[PDB]
């Protein structure tokens, strides 16, 4: 037979590797020669592996890269300007790879250019309570000052976005071993360690959702009109470069002015971690300089996008997608994500041969660029908007497979829940321990559900990968699934750095490839259940439940302020009125979905399933975030990594006690409840009865 | 049997003029009490009519009144205050209602309230090429000026615009006899004619299709948020008020100032048409004072909406609807498209308590508050967008059925023009010197195509009715269908007067009622067609033809700039270039569509006819003007009765060479030809085979 359990089989933890293998040899930076010798290959195999049409779909974005003749570092300079301390040129390269040509050295992408020069502020984490406990409550004025801040927390953008409202001219960025160091582990090449010498590379912009930065609501194409970079979307103001923590303990280490506020502003290095301005008596005249000299360049960028078309109803899609670009050598990020890709289309195409085809399209897509912000699904979605506002009834991520060993991490729109517990129940688990039990149990014991019992744990879609443009802005119910460690925004400790390569996987993720072909049959598992069932496999009654508990959460965060409330009348009712109203039609409904040989009502019913997910589109955006449309998720506005829920009421509360227009403001915490709670209705109302 | 013989068979003229009397024997304006009972009336008729449901779906909104014990007038004041001449205070009412109660008085509904006293400047008709003639050729400065406009040619929302950027401080609107007095025909009572106490009410809004001024986006149910009036949209900014041509005589006679520019400033009656400023030597220090007390009032509406289900595709809605809301007794607007409608509707109940259900659902609408800017359709479209950008077919429009008894006017969508062509041969034609032939064939004869030898001709859509959200916000292919004269913006004499009432039509319009009929053959026969035709009857092909057409005015218009375009490097090939591959796409889609037992690819293919004209939709809305979506069509930003095509383009191309920066104005027109090319590119590619 050909079914599910067929598909499953048919994949296999040595092809996985083998792709891999043939995925990490040489970098595959975006814009590069190298990444577009991928995608052609990609394209050759997945057409060999069967697939009815294998296209490269390419665009003209703006991308970003050191200057090979002028290399970016940053230097302690004394009062003569003697500069008696640099900062590396480069990461010491892995061994057998010292000769690798194009390893692009460690920068922060999109940073401008400039040489600032000036005393350094310790920010912490850089996040906005950081920021808070800085400027009101320890008095430190960072307007015109070099921050010096630790990754981890939150994305590196939203730090970079702080420290510019926060008036600083400059950020050096750099890996802390408290967040970056497990204790007892070795450091690459002999364990999974982050050495001194290691940096995490990565971009910095706040895209907000907009892709490329000149071609905002369209595709970056031949004929595109640009805006100039002083209208480009999202680019940082001042210059920003990342160090690993050799350099950064030299940086921190002369710091004078206030003490840590308390312990949570400590990182493990044997330096005060004084928060400045500046550094102690005998070195007060020396400043920091930093020398950036990268360039913005619009560049050509490929995906590839492969197609099996449906049986009987082509017209519907399925798509699984992630990206290809790397930073270097891609070993995890994205590579382990994009041979298990690879292997779920070999095991489709196999099914194909043999006369097999899904009921609807599959579409797979290798996306570029996507380290610089999302650009190739981006601008790929842009072109097509039309036809995925229309015909798209899920999306699959399908970037790194594996950040740990520990337990499945599944991230996803309620509508997918079911299906997740479900495929999960009949999946084995390959942990230790766990042989002979299902991967549900494991998964279960390991990240226990905190709202219900014998549950796993599921978190909301934030953004900072290629789902965005799907789910925030066009809203196709979407979902991602990888293996984790047991630090949950900040990555592993290799992330980013030149040292992520085949053998870091091969040797300490994951030798056998077991957890490489668990998350092959979740991911894989999910698009032929998505692609083949003649129901969809979405259930409506888990949306109302989480409606429930995000209205419970926020009415929570409003009732911190009674005496405003009061005063403005601020009122939930609405909202949980809705929430009670959807909660009442989608169990209507999902009576009638059980109780339907009619393939126009199933239609309809899928239909109104599918469009589902659509009805918690604003046509008008959040506010000064029009390409952020989903009114119940967007990503945090403190954290792009994170999701948050009712963001425009959550926005419009935040910092509230602060705001010199009380009435303005609660003004505006009401208008956010009524789109909340209008959206919430007219949601529900695409399930009643259609006349 | 059941088909569309049977149905527009049982429609009767007898019927349609049974309705019309019941429907103009008091006011109905908008809010008030009457309204409100013809609204349950309508809704109760429906359902014995045989529809399966029919509720009233009620917003609050905001609307205006005069101020009942504080009138509204203009004076001419002498220099010591006295007035020695005021307008009059209402319309001698028609025989016969001199004793009906609640005809509210001639007003700009809308209007601010102010006394500004000051001198007259005559400015024709208020149009933008009006301004233009006194400001830049003749030097006339408006500033501080009460502007004189005879209402015609263009929208009374843009003359308003138009005077208030002049700087105007308040605008009188008029009829004058050259464009509401023809020639050889009576004054009502008499004959058709407009008396010269006769008044043109209407409102001065400039909503951009918006709807309710204070809830822009979303539907003013009882817990809308609404803004402040100092943030409503649309409102003027100067005090506005109509009155009729025997106090316009006595406004105009002793201006002085300039002499008109030429012939086509003056108007028939007998007076200079001097320009101004102010009045002549003898009476130089007189002034004009108005004293406008209305007020604005958010006020509850209802529209009545209708549901007859479909057998097969319940889940696609065709829609009927046109307004009920009238000035006075609405004798022609609107109550002649509402007795069609309801006859209408009667007909389909007939066929329904036999057996028949069509195949789509049929929705009916009635909706309120259309005099005051659309604001039932929009807000109900508001609250319903989900559903109607999933599930619409299409909206056929029906305000009133007769503006004259000349020949049939149709303005639609290009999907449509074949169904009105084959529906139209198949009725007769009503006109003298027509029997036996068919309504084609006298349209054709009365109404030539520019473009075609044997075809009539069809407009574009502009705005000014309820189809407005559907077609230029949501992008649902819509059609509107009316009898009218021989002026196209201007309407007929007794627009929006006191005598626009039942005997005016029965006496002088249409005493058989056979053009009434005629036009509840052409709605009713498109709805039926719409709403049961296996395929849907639209042909893409049209689309093509209209967009080449399109495509060569607006590369003409830039044509007149040919240094310009040089220097900027503004091209049109990506826009030819898209028309050209949708002109390829849709001719190999239609050979598809007659090549294909398969109800998915029936459902597929209707589909992609739906969804074709909500592909011309940008969810970034055109520039400024977020509600209208729709980058082929918009209303004309200079008259929002008209339909302007690629209206992004022109709009960056209009008056180009006034602007300060060329570089700026030619690269915001390259923007919007890459808008547009993107757009009709991508709508073409929803006609590909879809996997
Ligand atoms: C959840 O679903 C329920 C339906 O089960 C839906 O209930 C609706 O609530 C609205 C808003 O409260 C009701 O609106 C009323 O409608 C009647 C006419 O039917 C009006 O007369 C009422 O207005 C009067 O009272 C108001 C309140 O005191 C006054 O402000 C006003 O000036 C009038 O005096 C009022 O508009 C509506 O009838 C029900 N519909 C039902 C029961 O079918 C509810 O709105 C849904 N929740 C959300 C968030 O949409
Ligand atoms: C109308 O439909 C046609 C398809 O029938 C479609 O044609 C496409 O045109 C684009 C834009 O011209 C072509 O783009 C080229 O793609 C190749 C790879 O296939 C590239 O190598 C080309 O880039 C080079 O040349 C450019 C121009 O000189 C340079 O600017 C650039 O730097 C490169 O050197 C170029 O991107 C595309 O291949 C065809 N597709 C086909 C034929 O299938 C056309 O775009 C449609 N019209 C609209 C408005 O969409
Ligand atoms: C990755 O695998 C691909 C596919 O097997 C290899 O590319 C092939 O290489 C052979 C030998 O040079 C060529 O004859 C084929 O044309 C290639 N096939 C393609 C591109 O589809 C590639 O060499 C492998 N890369 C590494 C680094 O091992
Ligand atoms: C840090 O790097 C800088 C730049 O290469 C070094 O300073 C330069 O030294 C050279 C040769 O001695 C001089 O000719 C340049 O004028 C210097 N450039 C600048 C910008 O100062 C500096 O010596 C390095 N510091 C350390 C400690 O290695
Ligand atoms: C997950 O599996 C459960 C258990 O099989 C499915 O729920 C059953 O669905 C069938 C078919 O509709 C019903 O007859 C049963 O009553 C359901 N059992 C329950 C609710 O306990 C559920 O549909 C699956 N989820 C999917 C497919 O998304
Ligand atoms: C318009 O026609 C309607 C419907 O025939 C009339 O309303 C009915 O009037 C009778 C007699 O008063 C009542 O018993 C019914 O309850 C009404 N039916 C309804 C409202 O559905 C109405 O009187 C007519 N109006 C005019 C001005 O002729
Ligand atoms: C135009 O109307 C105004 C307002 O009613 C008239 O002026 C008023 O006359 C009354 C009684 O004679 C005075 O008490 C008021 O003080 C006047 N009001 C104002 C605002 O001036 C005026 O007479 C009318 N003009 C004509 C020609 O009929
Ligand atoms: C309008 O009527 C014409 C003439 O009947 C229809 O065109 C015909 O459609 C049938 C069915 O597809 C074809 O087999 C013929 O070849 C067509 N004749 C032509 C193009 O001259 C046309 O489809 C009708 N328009 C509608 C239904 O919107
Ligand atoms: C890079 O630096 C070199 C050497 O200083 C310089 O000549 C060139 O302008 C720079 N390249 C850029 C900005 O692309
Ligand atoms: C901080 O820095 C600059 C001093 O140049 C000043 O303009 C700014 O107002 C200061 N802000 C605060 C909050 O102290
Ligand atoms: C993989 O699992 C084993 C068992 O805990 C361990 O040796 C190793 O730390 C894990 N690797 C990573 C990268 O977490
Ligand atoms: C209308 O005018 C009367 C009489 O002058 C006045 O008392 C009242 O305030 C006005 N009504 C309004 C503004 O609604
Ligand atoms: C017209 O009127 C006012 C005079 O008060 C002046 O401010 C304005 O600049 C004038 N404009 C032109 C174009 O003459
Ligand atoms: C109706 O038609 C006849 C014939 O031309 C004519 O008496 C009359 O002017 C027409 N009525 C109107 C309002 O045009
Ligand atoms: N490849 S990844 O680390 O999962 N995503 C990248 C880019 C994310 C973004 O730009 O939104 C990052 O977080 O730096
Ligand atoms: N009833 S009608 O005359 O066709 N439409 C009204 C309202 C139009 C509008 O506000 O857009 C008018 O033109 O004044
Ligand atoms: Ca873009
Ligand atoms: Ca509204
Ligand atoms: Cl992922
Ligand atoms: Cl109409
Ligand atoms: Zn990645
Ligand atoms: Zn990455
Ligand atoms: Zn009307
Ligand atoms: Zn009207």
């Amino acid at each position: 037979k050909h079914n599910m359990k067929a598909f499953l089989d048919e994949l296999k933890a040595e092809n996985i590797k083998k792709f891999l293998y043939n995925f990490t040899q040489i970098p595959h930076l975006a814009g590069t020669e190298q990444n577009f010798q991928l995608a052609k290959q990609i394209q050759s195999q997945w057409k060999e592996f069967g697939l009815d049409s294998v296209e490269l779909a390419h665009y003209d974005v703006l991308l970003s890269y050191p200057n090979k003749t002028h290399p970016n570092y940053i230097s302690i300079i004394n009062e003569d300007g003697n500069e008696i301390f640099n900062t590396s040129l480069f990461e010491p390269p892995p061994p057998g790879y010292e000769n690798v040509s194009d390893i692009v050295p460690p920068f922060s992408a999109f940073s401008p250019q400039g040489m600032p020069e000036g005393d350094l502020v310790y920010v912490n984490y850089a996040r906005t309570e950081d920021f808070f406990k800085l400027e009101r409550d320890m008095k430190i004025n960072c307007s015109g000052k070099i921050v010096i801040a630790r990754y981890g927390k939150v994305f590196r953008g939203n730090k970079v976005k702080n420290a510019q409202l926060a008036g600083a001219k400059g950020v050096i960025l750099y890996s802390d071993p408290a967040d970056y160091f497990a204790p007892g582990v070795k450091s690459y090449p002999d364990g999974w360690n982050l050495p001194g010498g290691g940096v995490q590379r990565g971009n910095i912009l706040n895209l907000n959702g907009a892709g490329d930065p000149l071609t905002p609501g369209y595709p970056a194409n031949e004929y595109a009109y640009r805006r100039g970079i002083a209208e480009a979307v999202g680019l940082p103001s001042i210059p920003v470069h990342p160090i690993g923590y050799y350099d950064a303990q030299k940086l921190l280490e002369k710091m004078g002015g206030s003490a840590p506020p308390d312990s949570s502003w400590r990182g493990s290095l044997k330096v005060p971690y004084n928060v400045g301005p500046g550094f102690t008596g005998n070195f007060s005249t020396q400043k920091v300089k930093m020398h950036i000299h990268s360039t913005n360049e619009v560049t050509r960028i490929y995906n590839v996008i492969g197609t099996l078309r449906g049986a009987v109803e082509p017209d519907r899609y399925v798509i699984l997608g992630g990206h290809r670009d790397s930073w270097v050598f891609g070993g995890i990020d994205p590579q382990s994500g994009a041979a298990v890709v690879h292997e779920i289309v070999r095991s489709f195409g196999t099914l194909k041969k043999e006369g097999w085809r899904p009921r609807r399209t599959i579409l797979f897509a290798s996306w570029d660029a996507e380290e610089f912000g999302l650009l190739g699904s981006t601008e790929w979605a842009e072109e097509n908007s039309r036809l995925l506002q229309e015909r798209g009834v899920a999306y699959i991520n399908a970037d790194s497979s594996i950040e740990g060993n520990y337990t499945l991490r599944v991230d996803c729109t309620p509508l997918m829940y079911s299906l997740v517990h479900n495929l999960t129940k009949e999946l084995k688990s390959p942990d230790e321990g766990f042989e002979g039990k299902s991967l549900y149990e494991s998964w279960t014991k390991k990240s226990p559900s905190p709202e219900f019992s014998g549950m796993p744990r599921i978190s909301k879609l934030g953004s900072g990968n290629d789902f965005e443009v799907f789910f925030q802005r066009l809203g196709i119910a979407s979902g991602r699934a990888r293996y984790t460690k047991n630090n949950k925004f900040s990555g592993y400790p290799l992330y980013h750095s030149v040292y992520e390569t085949y053998e870091l996987v091969e040797k300490f993720y994951d030798p056998m490839f077991k957890y490489h072909l668990t998350v092959a049959q979740v991911r894989g598992g999910m698009v032929f259940e998505l692609a083949n069932s003649i129901v969809l496999p979405f259930d409506c009654r888990d949306y109302a439940v989480v409606l429930r508990k995000y209205a419970d959460k926020i009415y929570s965060i409003s009732m911190k302020h009674p005496q405003e409330m009061k005063t403005y009348s601020v009122s939930f009712d609405s909202l949980f009125s809705a929430v009670k109203n959807f909660t009442e039609i989608a169990s209507k409904f999902s009576e009638r979905l059980q109780d339907f040989s009619n393939p126009i009502v199933l239609r309809m019913m899928n239909d109104q399933l599918m469009f589902l997910e659509r009805a918690f589109i604003d046509p008008l955006g959040l506010p000064d975030r029009p390409f952020y449309r989903h009114v119940i998720y967007a990503p945090s506005s403190h954290n792009k990594y994170a999701g948050e829920s009712f963001p425009g009421i959550y926005d419009a509360l935040f910092d509230i006690e602060s705001k010199v227009d009380p009435s303005k403001a609660w003004g505006e915490v009401k208008r956010q409840i009524y789109v909340a709670a209008f959206t919430v209705q007219a949601a529900a109302e695409t399930l009643s009865e259609v006349a």
